[PDB]
């Protein structure tokens, strides 16, 4: 039904809206499994005026194939390929049987009272640079295309319409919208408020022949495919496509397609600092002023009527370096507050590119804000609390979420002045009360100065939901907020013991097998592995078993087992795990089989082995210092995990060995040209009793 009469209107909440960005990097090959936004949300507890957070579905640029949510089709593209370390390769989603990180983040954001915006790079599973190869998913792009032009459903689709085919990789783009993108949208439903599609003109216009400038639906079919795929899941989801920055001499936003509910609103300037050089400061600040002048509407300035509700929105960076990370702010505290307030107070919306400390999941990630970003956001919060909507009380964020109804169980939730609601002028909240249809069992009382409590006990027979208004009062009047109550729904696979005891899924519990000298990874998750029928907060403890297994909490509903076993841990390992609610608890037995490192031959008598009789090493160069590290698990192995010693037994004098650490020995020395050619050495590997020797062979190239 294009042109769509809901276009833009469905992003009305975006007007005055303040957003943040949470973007981990290098998400592929299981990396994203078990990752949680909870620490971030803890850190920003005191930020009451923020409205939403942007999350990846895909990563940008050459990482556009890597997804953070599981999909059957994408998982198939894996084909189980592995690395020289056994680690996955060509896996560009989380394994469906392991984790859905996105659903985690989506629900945590909901519970935290926040809406969501989802980032998708338009190039998706295709390769942005086809004459490049990605050494982590080397042929996923190939396989996606492969899957596309040979599939019962996925040709009946490619051929289902005439406009599906055309220039470049157009047909594959429609694949993604229908089979990948639509499945996600349908799954998540109203947990997703907005989608922003990056690199849209790069691929949809320049490659696949769409015209974003046009108002002919036939020119914007890919734009349609993507929007419709999103609207199938949430008809109120606001859509934005990155069709480049606008004009410094005019509208700073590239004109709306028929499928834009809001402006993507990329800043002027390339990579790096969006306010240096200085001209960019003017261009970008004028963009924010544009949002103010136009009361948050992007396109009330042209000759088309249909785009008149499209919301003005900006996607700036807070750091000097990137959207999602960066050590240094590009704006002063004062400038940050001014830009934000100029842009959104009776204006449009802003997704700040808020920097986390360390986003690379392969390098000890710290997925919380840079202290300065919190600083700036807090100063902003103080301002918006006082000045965004003066007079009557303000409620926090976008929603007020109440705990679930548990039939027969006591109900209790606090609403706190300064947290959930406040008087802008700071005199105080003089009352809280309700109107509408409330549980007969519910009392609303003031339990301390500034704290109201919703409490009571639903009967066992309570099975109804509730929708009513809470009303906060100050000297100036009342402001309403719609709140919901919903009856809990227990997961299947669990038997209520009737006494409040938290329970494990089964006993024993066999987890995926570990490998010696390899970091272990397994998850324990509320509602899957353990559960509590009163929804009490739970603690898990390892109570017995070998030392190597490490337990850490990722969130209130997610724990992680890690650690590196040794060859000594080989075979069936057994562990006790307690789950407690603080009052009652229960145990289970966890079983993990530790396998030996592959590629070595057990001799059966306790002797260490070596990877080979001849370890052919890296060339040396005459007069250049030589270095090479021998590694337990790569070069040499002991099936009992005994401490090993390597001593030299023969060969040229220039090369010696010294223990680096428990697991590695360094061969070093400086060869000269007189040492040119194949230098043969012998080394002995002894443990306590049994010893085996190997040959090390280094070719020394003379410096001519
Ligand atoms: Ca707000
Ligand atoms: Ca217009
Ligand atoms: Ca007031
Ligand atoms: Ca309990
Ligand atoms: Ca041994
Ligand atoms: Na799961």
């Amino acid at each position: 039904q294009v042109p769509d009469p809901n276009q833009g209107l469905r992003a009305e909440w975006m007007r005055g809206a303040l957003g943040m960005l949470w973007l981990p990097e290098r998400t592929f090959n299981g990396n994203i499994e078990g990752i949680r936004i909870d620490d971030f949300l803890t850190q920003i507890k005191d930020i009451r005026t923020v409205d939403y957070v942007q999350l990846p579905l895909t990563s940008p640029n050459i990482f556009s194939p890597t997804h953070v949510a599981p999909h059957p089709i994408i998982e198939s593209l894996w084909q189980g390929d592995t690395d020289a370390n056994g680690d996955p390769i060509n896996l560009v989603a989380p394994r469906e049987s392991v984790d859905d990180p996105l659903l985690s983040w989506l629900k945590a954001l909901r519970a935290a009272g926040l809406r969501t915006e989802i980032y998708v790079n338009s190039y998706n599973l295709l390769a942005r640079i086809p004459e490049d190869t990605q050494a982590d998913y080397p042929d996923v792009s190939a396989r996606w295309m492969e899957w596309c032009d040979t599939n019962t459903e996925a040709q009946a689709f490619i051929n289902s319409q005439t406009y599906h085919e055309g220039n470049g990789r157009r047909k594959y783009m429609f694949c993604y919208a229908e089979f990948i993108l639509k499945e996600y949208a349908q799954r998540y439903g109203d947990l997703i408020d907005a989608w922003c599609f990056d690199s849209a003109d790069n691929v949809m216009e320049d490659e696949c022949g769409d015209d974003p400038a046009s108002e002919d639906v036939n020119d914007q079919r890919i734009y349609q495919a993507f929007a419709d795929a999103c609207h199938a899941g949430n008809p109120n989801a606001a859509i934005a496509f990155n069709n480049s920055v606008g004009d410094r001499e005019g509208n700073p936003f590239t004109s709306a397609t028929l499928f834009d509910d809001y402006t993507f609103g990329h800043p002027f300037g390339g990579a790096g600092n969006m306010v240096v050089p200085e001209a960019l400061y003017t261009y970008n600040h004028d963009l924010v002023v544009f949002m103010q002048t136009n009361n948050g509407y992007a396109f009330r300035d042209d000759t088309r009527t249909w785009n008149d509700n499209v919301v003005a929105h900006f996607f700036p960076k807070q750091s000097t370096t990137s959207w999602n990370a960066g050590n240094t702010p590009c704006l002063t505290d004062e400038q940050f507050v001014e830009w934000t307030s100029t842009g959104i107070v009776n204006g449009g919306g802003i997704t700040w590119g808020t920097p986390l400390v360390r986003t690379n999941l392969e390098n000890a990630p710290v997925l919380t804000l840079q202290p300065y970003a919190l600083n700036q956001f807090e100063l902003t919060d103080t301002y918006l609390k006082e000045f965004q909507s003066p007079g009557k009380p303000n409620w926090s964020r976008q929603y007020t979420i109440l705990p679930a109804i548990y039939p027969g169980q006591p109900y209790s939730h606090n609403l706190v002045e300064g947290v959930d609601f406040w008087d802008p002028e700071g005199v105080g909240i003089t009352g809280l009360t309700a109107s509408g249809t409330l549980p007969a069992w519910l009392t609303i009382s003031q339990t301390a100065t500034g704290t109201w409590t919703l409490s009571g006990t639903p009967p066992v027979s309570e099975a109804s939901n509730y929708t009513f208004e809470l009303m906060a009062q100050d000297s100036d009047g009342v402001t309403n907020r719609e709140v919901k109550l919903e009856v809990i729904s227990h997961p299947a696979g669990f038997t209520n013991p009737g006494d409040g005891t938290p329970v494990w899924f089964s006993n024993p519990m066999v987890l995926a097998k570990a490998t010696a000298l390899k970091d272990y990874g397994s998850l324990l998750k509320l509602g899957v592995d353990f559960y509590d029928f009163e929804g009490d907060v739970l603690t898990i403890t390892k109570t017995s078993g070998p030392d190597w297994l490490v337990l850490t909490q990722n969130s209130d509903d997610t724990w992680r087992l890690s650690g590196m076993p040794t060859a000594a841990d080989a075979g069936e390992n057994s562990f006790t795990f307690n789950v407690s609610d603080g009052i009652l608890s229960s145990d289970t037995e966890i079983k993990i089989t530790v396998d030996h490192v592959a590629g070595f031959t057990n001799l059966g008598n306790g002797a260490p082995v070596w990877s080979s009789p001849i370890l052919n090493l890296t060339d040396g160069k005459g007069s250049f210092a030589y270095n090479y590290t021998l590694q337990l698990g790569t070069d040499y192995y002991d099936f009992e995990g005994d401490a090993l010693t390597i001593t030299k037994t023969s060969g040229p004098d220039w090369l010696t060995i010294q223990q680096t650490d428990a697991n590695s020995w360094k061969l070093s020395g400086t060869p000269i040209n007189s040492d040119a050619g194949e230098n043969s050495f012998t080394f002995n590997l002894s443990d306590d009793t049994n010893s085996t020797t190997a040959e090390i062979l280094i070719n020394v190239i003379a410096t001519i």
